[PDB]
């Protein structure tokens, strides 16, 4: 019948998918664009061609970029990433719990995984070698305000106080460019929003809560995150007993169902995830 290249061909159209747009989600607000793929004919045959078999494992992708992308769109929270996209995204908002930060680094070290660390200005200032120890451990950090208010109440120059001040101190004591801002509490309004983006940060919230700060049982927290995980999804989570107990079990358990799991910047990006097959842009 059909050579290799010729079966390589016949299941392209099968693997394909088109590229998917940044949009602002009635509900679930802004979500990032989403990379599409189609077979890599060379890549593909080159994987097969010594084994003489077509097998849909050794399919290779050239990925394909959407139109509309995240930083399109106007000024609106972000809760989740893209809902095709098979993976997880990590948050650990921080304005205390020091004796718990060691073991989360060494946890995400042992799977390979990233998450964003969202420091409160004033931890930073009286904690300047843990907001270290967390870059130094290859993590990215956020800006979570500088004293934990209630910035849905507060004025608009109070708000830009908060975020300036927590960039500030931040970038001096990471060297880092802060990109994203979750607000104390998940509390916000429009003009947080629009502040946050005058600093050029987006403005993080989640879709799955640990409520690890009522110092739930390991198992608990554990069993609440995989009943509400979901592809995109963005966990909240603190330096706290309860997480520092589930986070080795939660990222295994996350990688068997098939996801990826990694910090705020990768989710958001559009590039795809490999998982059983090899994508390239």
């Amino acid at each position: 019948q059909d050579n290799l290249y010729e079966e390589i061909q016949k299941h392209a159209k099968q693997y394909e998918i088109a590229p998917q747009n940044a949009m602002i989600d009635k509900i679930w607000k802004a979500t990032p664009g989403y990379n599409g793929r189609q077979v890599d004919m060379e890549a593909s045959y080159n994987n097969m061609k010594k084994l003489k078999k077509f097998d849909q494992k050794h399919l290779e992708f050239k990925e394909v970029s959407p139109s509309v992308h995240l930083e399109d769109l106007s000024p609106a929270p972000i809760y989740r990433g893209h809902p095709n996209k098979k993976m997880v995204g990590l948050t650990i908002n921080v304005a205390w719990g020091n004796e718990y930060l060691p073991r989360i680094l060494e946890i995400l070290k042992k799977h390979d995984v990233k998450a964003t660390f969202f420091l409160e200005g004033r931890w930073v200032k009286e904690n300047l070698r843990f907001a270290k120890m967390i870059v130094d451990a290859n993590q990215e950090v956020g800006n979570h305000s500088y004293t934990h208010p209630n910035m849905k109440t507060l004025s608009s120059d109070e708000i830009r106080d908060q975020l300036q001040k927590t960039n500030r101190m931040i970038e001096a004591a990471t060297n880092q460019k802060v990109r994203w801002f979750a607000p104390p509490s998940g509390s916000f309004r429009d003009e947080v929003v629009k502040i946050a983006d005058d600093f050029q940060m987006g403005t993080i919230m989640w879709t799955v809560d640990t409520i690890d700060w009522k110092r739930p049982e390991p198992d608990v927290l554990l069993q609440r995150v995989m009943r509400k995980i979901h592809p995109g999804a963005i966990v909240l989570m603190h330096p706290t007993s309860s997480t520092t107990e589930a986070l080795d079990t939660m990222i295994t358990k996350l990688k068997e169902q098939g996801y990826k799991v990694g910090n705020i910047t990768e989710l958001l990006d559009e590039k795809r995830v490999d998982l059983e097959h090899h994508h390239h842009h």
